[PDB]
């Protein structure tokens, strides 16, 4: 519709971040809208008009997890090596990572009633992301500032 894809592989161009405590023992985590059981971190594609990655992370971190924070640092890009339906390989996703330290979380934000949102510890987030299928996320949470404790 209004999304932007990769040039070269044709992938779709998401933006996110790893909402940490200031204290960076806790990662924010939401719950994904297709599949109401699986935990994921914020996230969601570029738009036409924005200008950088950033952009897209902090507006999709609000709306997803009504979470405000400063990002204090670009954690890189991870694929969704995912292989199609029809597969009984290009990537689908090519997502734009940073690290934002929380400074506020609302009560009211744009998917409060369509999401659950929770901080965890590194380990109950590493098995979140495990139990969702998601390695791809844990490459991206891996490269953050987040204590290993
Ligand atoms: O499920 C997947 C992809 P995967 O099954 O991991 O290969 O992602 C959907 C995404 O569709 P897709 O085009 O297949 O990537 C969904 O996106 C689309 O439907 C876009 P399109 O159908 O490709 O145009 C959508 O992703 P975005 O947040 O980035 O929009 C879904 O996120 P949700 O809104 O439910 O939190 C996202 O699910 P999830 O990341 O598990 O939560």
């Amino acid at each position: 519709e209004n999304q932007v894809y990769s040039p070269v592989t044709g992938a779709r161009l998401v933006a996110g971040c790893i909402c940490l405590t200031p204290d960076k023992k806790q990662v924010l985590m939401i719950t994904s809208s297709a599949h109401k059981k699986r935990w994921i971190v914020p996230k969601g594609g570029v738009e036409k008009d924005e200008p950088n990655y950033e952009t897209t992370a902090q507006r999709e971190t609000w709306e997803e997890a009504g979470c405000i924070g400063k990002i204090v640092a670009n954690l890189g890009t991870v694929e969704d090596m995912r292989p199609p339906k029809d597969w009984n390989h290009p990537p689908r996703t090519e997502f734009h990572f940073y690290e934002l330290e929380i400074e506020n979380l609302l009560d009211k934000f744009p998917e409060c009633h369509k999401r659950h949102r929770k901080l965890y510890s590194y380990t109950e987030a590493k098995q979140n992301l495990i139990d969702a299928k998601r390695p791809e996320l844990l490459e991206a949470l891996n490269r953050s500032a987040i204590i290993k404790d």
